[PDB]
């Protein structure tokens, strides 16, 4: 149950990370925050 | 307990894949650089 | 293990919260919805 849960955390952990930097790179291609 | 965890990693999952789509999305839509 | 991974599942529920917010707002600059 427990490595599952923590498989899958870092997982989760990992496409956030990519979503950020994606968000970031299309908040350029627009209007600069 | 595990099913506590269990369900708010489940409510990542759905939240993630929704903005997996959005970001797929607007990056197609907004297209310039 | 628990303080872990629970403490990893906040990192995630912060991230998600972030994004859904800068992505909401992405959509309304652009007018897309």
């Amino acid at each position: 149950r427990m490595k599952q849960l923590e498989d899958k955390v870092e997982e989760l952990l990992s496409k956030a990370y990519h979503l950020e930097n994606e968000v970031a790179r299309l908040k350029k291609l627009v209007g600069e925050r």
